[PDB]
């Protein structure tokens, strides 16, 4: 599923991501924009052999099981394919664990490089929320 901007903002809010660990909704929408262009089916292989999955590009090195990332963990206790669903529940619940791990949203390199310190509220501007 390719979400609309305001559609994803609303789904993220319903799932409790708005202001989760202090990160306003626009931060999450901005991260999803640059990680996946709002496409739940996005996958990308990393140089270390792990793969990133879903709207928030969650990595198989630590967070989900894909059966092909040696020495990895599955800290969200989910198959990585669950992060590709049109229903964002699995991605949101796993993202909550990631953002609580110590470094906040810096876990998402694209958030740090493209959203952090910008006017992230623009990503939810105009949305009925
Ligand atoms: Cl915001
Ligand atoms: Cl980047
Ligand atoms: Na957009
Ligand atoms: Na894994
Ligand atoms: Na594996
Ligand atoms: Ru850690
Ligand atoms: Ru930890």
């Amino acid at each position: 599923k390719v979400f609309g901007r305001c559609e994803l903002a609303a789904a993220m809010k319903r799932h409790g991501l708005d202001n989760y660990r202090g990160y306003s909704l626009g931060n999450w929408v901005c991260a999803a924009k640059f990680e996946s262009n709002f496409n739940t089916q996005a996958t990308n292989r990393n140089t270390d052999g792990s793969t990133d999955y879903g709207i928030l590009q969650i990595n198989s090195r630590w967070w989900c099981n894909d059966g092909r990332t040696p020495g990895s963990r599955n800290l969200c206790n989910i198959p990585c394919s669950a992060l590709l669903s049109s229903d964002i529940t699995a991605s949101v619940n796993c993202a909550k664990k990631i953002v609580s791990d110590g470094n906040g949203m810096n876990a998402w390199v694209a958030w740090r490089n493209r959203c952090k310190g910008t006017d992230v509220q623009a990503w939810i501007r105009g949305c009925r929320l």
